[PDB]
Formats: structure tokens, C-alpha cells, sequence
């Protein structure tokens, strides 16, 4: 029949229409959708999402109602899912990474290879880089049985953006279980400072402050002469035995570079504080392929409404069922 989502679910985001959007063209299960980021500062359809939705309706020659800039209603149902060449413009400082974590899941299920190319933000504050997909989750989706490769071609920062990230699918041949548990032993933790049209001297402040916390086995600097910009991004990437995280926090206008790295330093002894193995974000990033491939697990410390929002949906389009049960603070997501 049909759907109805209510986009005020959760922390009443952009999440719940993304992961709708992949398990339409998926399932062939059409949706609605109302209260889109009715709650926000920017309430409705932002050009991110409106991109998305039209990545969507391209590749699976949808019919759609209320794609439009501000849009807090949408109707989607889906048509036949076709691989290719795709090439989108969001227009904006937009997350390019966020448009592609859409319509990628479609692509696993194609005929043969796609691949997607989006235009727009490459480092914005609340969104995936492109460094953290083809390093974090990328490798996890691996293990899975699904092969994906995300390249950044040229970065874009706030608010002109202007970057450019592609990815390369091949649809999957068989799913695979992959159960993570405890975090296990640090191996490495390496840093890293990307800089374009700031100050030089910026970067060599971050990568002291981190080093002092932590010691790091990589200290790089990613200078980016061209723009580009100006950007400034500080990331942590924590490689442990059977898995590897990446935190990052994007130097801002007022802020100094002193405390952008500190409070990075504080976001990974958090993570570090735990036993989970998984971030907040990464977390609700495993649910959707782990749901598609029918089995998996993994620990996380905190659940997020974004993680919860991902589940809920999944269990209105797909038959697979979610347990959350948590051990000294730990929380064990897995499917039954
Ligand atoms: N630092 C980070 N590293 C990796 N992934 C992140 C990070 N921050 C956010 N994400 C991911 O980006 C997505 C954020 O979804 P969300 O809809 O909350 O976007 P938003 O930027 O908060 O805008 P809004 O919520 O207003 O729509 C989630 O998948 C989350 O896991
Ligand atoms: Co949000
Ligand atoms: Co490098
Ligand atoms: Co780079």
C-alpha cells in the first residue's frame, strides 16, 4: 500500500527522508512523508535534500509530489531501479556525501556498475566526510559484501562549497555477516590537518595540542593551494584491532585553532571511554546495509535518535527486526 513517514520523528532531521528514499527504490514500497525538518532553523526541503530527492527519482524514474525547496510534504513511489553514469549539482555548500548515502544503497541491486558523481560541500560540520566513507564505513561495507569506492575530487567548503566527490558501485553477489564486538586494542591514531586559503602556521597549533593527548603515530598537514576555501577540518583517525574510527572538527571563523583540537581531543577520549566499538555516527550509518545484507551486530555507547530513526524505518519497509539490549552502558545492536 502505501507509507506514511512523519518526518518529526527522532531529532525530526534529514535522516528519515534519505533512508526512506534508499528502501523505496530498494523495496519498490512507495512513501509519504510530512513535518520534513519542520522543526529547523531552515525548515523543509534544503537543496541537499532536494538533490536527494531527485537523485532518486532519476535513477528509479519515480513519481514524485513536493519536490520542492522548502517542501515539508513529499509522496515518492518508485519505479524500476537502473545503473549508469549519474552526475548531480547541489548547488550549495550542500553535503555531497549525504546525497550519495541516498541513492548508493539503490545501486547495490543494479544490473551492473554505477557510478554517482555530486557536486557541493565536502567538509561540512554535521555531515560524513568524504574521508570517513571510503575510510570508515566504506571498508565495513566491504566486509558485508558490498562494494563501494568514494573519491573525493576536489574539496568544497562553507558556504560556496563548489567540491566535488564520486563514488564506484558494483552490485552485490552475496551479503555477509560482520558482528562487531568490544573495540579491542588501539593499534594507531593518526592526525590530521587539512588546510585551504587559511593561514599556514594554523595547522602545526592542531597537530601539537593532539599529540600531547594522545601520540600520535601520523602527524599530517594537507595544504590545499588552491582556494579553495577557506577551509580548515582537524581529524583523529583511531585504528584498533577490528576496527577503525574517524572523528573530525571543522576550524570555524571566530574560533581559534587552539580549541578546535581540543574539543576534537575531547570527542575521541569519549569514544575512547567506552568499549564500543563504533561511533554515534557511524552507528546509524551500519543500520541500512547490515538490514539489506539480513543479519549483523554491532556495540555502540550511546544510541542516537538518528541510529533509533534508522531502525524504525527499515522495520516499516523491510522484515527484518532490530533488538537493542545494552551491557554496562554498552548497547548491542543487532538483528533478530
Ligand atoms: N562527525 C561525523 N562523522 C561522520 N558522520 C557524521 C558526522 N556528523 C554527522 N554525521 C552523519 O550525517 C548524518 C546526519 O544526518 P542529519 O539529518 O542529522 O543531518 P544534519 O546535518 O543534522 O541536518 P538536519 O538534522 O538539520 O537535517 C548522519 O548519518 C550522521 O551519522
Ligand atoms: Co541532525
Ligand atoms: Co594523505
Ligand atoms: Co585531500
Amino acid at each position: 500500500r502505501m507509507i506514511a513517514l512523519d518526518g518529526a520523528q527522532g531529532e525530526g532531521g534529514g535522516q528519515i527522508l534519505r533512508s526512506a528514499l534508499s528502501l523505496s527504490m530498494i523495496t519498490g514500497q512507495p512513501f509519504t512523508i510530512t513535518s520534513i525538518r519542520a522543526g529547523r532553523a531552515k525548515p523543509g526541503l534544503l537543496r541537499q535534500h532536494l538533490t536527494a530527492v531527485k537523485a532518486a527519482t532519476e535513477i528509479c524514474g519515480a513519481t514524485v509530489e513536493g519536490a520542492e525547496l522548502g517542501s515539508q510534504r513529499l509522496l515518492f513511489r518508485p519505479g524500476t531501479v537502473r545503473g549508469g553514469d549519474y552526475r548531480f549539482a547541489i548547488g550549495s555548500a550542500g553535503s555531497c556525501t549525504l546525497v550519495l548515502q541516498t541513492v548508493l544503497p539503490a545501486l547495490w541491486f543494479a544490473d551492473g556498475p554505477s557510478r554517482v558523481e555530486v557536486s557541493g560541500g565536502t567538509d561540512n560540520p554535521s555531515a560524513p566526510p568524504a574521508d570517513f566513507i571510503r575510510r570508515v564505513l566504506e571498508p565495513l561495507l566491504a566486509k558485508i559484501g558490498i562494494h563501494q569506492q568514494t573519491t573525493l575530487l576536489r574539496h568544497g567548503f562553507y558556504p560556496a562549497g563548489g567540491g566535488v566527490v564520486a563514488t564506484e558501485v558494483s552490485p552485490v553477489a552475496s551479503f555477509n555477516t560482520l558482528q562487531l564486538g568490544e573495540r579491542g586494542n588501539i593499534v594507531q591514531m593518526r592526525g590530521e590537518v587539512l588546510l585551504a586559503g587559511v593561514p599556514r602556521h594554523v595547522a602545526e597549533r592542531e597537530i601539537a595540542t593532539l599529540a600531547g593527548s594522545f601520540s600520535l603515530h601520523e602527524q599530517n598537514i594537507h595544504n590545499l593551494p588552491r582556494d579553495q576555501g577557506p577551509g580548515n577540518t582537524v581529524s583523529l583517525e583511531v585504528e584498533s584491532e577490528n576496527i577503525t574510527e574517524r572523528f573530525f572538527v571543522v576550524g570555524e571563523k571566530r574560533v581559534s585553532a587552539e580549541v578546535v583540537a581540543a574539543q576534537l581531543v575531547k570527542e575521541v577520549k569519549r569514544y575512547l571511554a567506552s568499549t564500543a566499538a563504533v561511533g554515534e555516527y557511524l552507528a546509524d550509518q551500519l543500520v541500512l546495509p547490515m538490514a539489506l545484507a539480513g543479519a549483523g551486530e554491532f556495540t555502540v555507547a550511546h544510541p542516537s535518535s538518528n541510529l533509533l530513526t534508522n531502525i524504525a524505518v527499515v522495520e516499516r519497509f523491510l522484515p527484518v527486526r532490530f533488538s537493542l539490549i545494552e551491557t554496562d552502558g554498552v548497547t548491542r545492536v543487532s538483528i533478530e
